[PDB]
């Protein structure tokens, strides 16, 4: 079996002018490659080209008119680029960000096809700017398309429309616009982990919460596991992919597993506030490779403490090139309002998952 790897240097030209030392930082992308090849990851890995994304491929997604503001911005001077910034909630923008977003998308794109033609059995997307919560129709909270719910189209678009894809988001937040874009969509499965603290979390929202399950077409299709109060980690993780992904997911049985993959949730982020270890990460990492023959793409998104992403997702990588899992810490009891989410979300999605009854 072969592992594909795409990263391109291009991705770290979208910068902050104003704020040089901003948490979504060029040299992300650059740490978890650099880690890749000390551990020498890097040359197991089939290499796989970036690309950009085409207009036409965006609008999979995304309203005409947004993707042609975030086009303009490529040509704005500084004066204008500060304003359309701070019209978005949590964006910065620099005249290569069009671009960098487009490469990360076309990257996922080249990386999607690979595993559906059999090119490769998995692959791993070093890739920036984030996606998850971009929306149709504008950016926020560091991305400016939704990679991963723009990849799951373009798998569909050169396979079968209704392709099943699971997206799996273990980013530390809550991808809105994932869920709102497919939230009336049965042929693309969300499943969300995130902190949620009854919506004080960013993005600040209610959507987030137990009890959307996905509307009309959708519904059954939309699984959001929300943390409050508690520093959650491996235990938690462990349990909710135990009692609800992993159930969930067999029983759709995707043929393309595709993973939101922020590292905000890793111990040592300066924004998350948990403490889920690299050991961690390989054991949903493996967890998920045992889905759709093992189609699996990790794309990054969010997680902003260089060395816990570059371990973290190494160890991603090194779990879909078969080494085997390293060995957890003991897991220690859940938290108790951990306990009380799983319950809330099992209750909630019992209805349309015979596996959880
Ligand atoms: N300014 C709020 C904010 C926005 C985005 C993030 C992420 O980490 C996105 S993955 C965190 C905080
Ligand atoms: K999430
Ligand atoms: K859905
Ligand atoms: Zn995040």
């Amino acid at each position: 079996p072969i592992t594909g790897l795409v990263y391109d240097q291009r991705m770290m030209l979208h910068h902050n002018m104003w704020d040089s030392h901003h948490p979504e930082l060029p040299q992300r992308i650059s740490r978890i490659f650099s880690r890749h090849e000390e551990l020498r990851l890097l040359s197991r890995c089939h290499r796989i080209p970036a690309r950009l994304a085409t207009e036409e491929e965006l609008a999979l997604c995304h309203s005409s008119k947004h993707i042609s503001i975030i086009k303009s911005s490529e040509h704005m001077k500084p004066r204008d680029l500060n304003r359309l910034g701070d019209e978005y909630n949590s964006i910065f923008i620099s005249n290569e960000s069009y671009t960098c977003a487009l490469l990360a998308a076309g990257s996922c794109f080249n990386s999607a096809q690979a595993i559906l033609t059999g090119q490769v059995r998995n692959a791993v997307a070093i890739v920036r700017p984030p996606g998850h919560h971009a929306e149709k129709d504008t950016a926020c909270g560091f991305c400016f398309f939704n990679t991963a719910a723009l990849t799951a189209r373009y798998a569909q678009s050169i396979t079968r429309e209704s392709l099943r894809v699971l997206i799996v988001d273990w980013d530390v937040h809550h991808g809105n616009g994932t869920q709102h874009i497919f939230e009336e969509d049965d042929s693309v499965l969300y499943i969300s982990l995130h902190r949620y603290e009854d919506g004080a979390f960013f993005p600040n929202s209610e959507d987030a919460n137990y009890d959307k399950v996905g509307l009309g077409k959708g519904r059954g299709y939309n699984v959001n596991i929300p943390w409050n109060g508690g520093k959650m980690g491996d235990p938690e993780y462990m349990a909710a992919f135990h009692h609800l992904v992993m159930p969930i997911a067999r029983e759709f049985a995707p043929e393309l597993v595709l993973v939101s993959a922020g590292f905000d949730a890793a111990r040592g982020d300066p924004l998350g506030g948990f403490q889920v270890t690299p050991e961690g990460y390989a054991h949903l990492t493996h967890q998920l490779m045992s889905l759709a023959a093992g189609r699996v793409l990790i794309i990054l998104e969010g997680g902003y403490n260089l060395t816990s992403i570059s371990e973290s997702m190494s160890m991603c990588t090194s779990m879909l090139l078969g080494d085997s899992p390293p060995s957890l810490d003991h897991l220690t009891p859940l938290k108790t309002s951990a306990t009380v989410s799983i319950n809330n979300v099992l209750r909630a999605h019992a209805p349309f998952w015979s596996s959880l009854r």
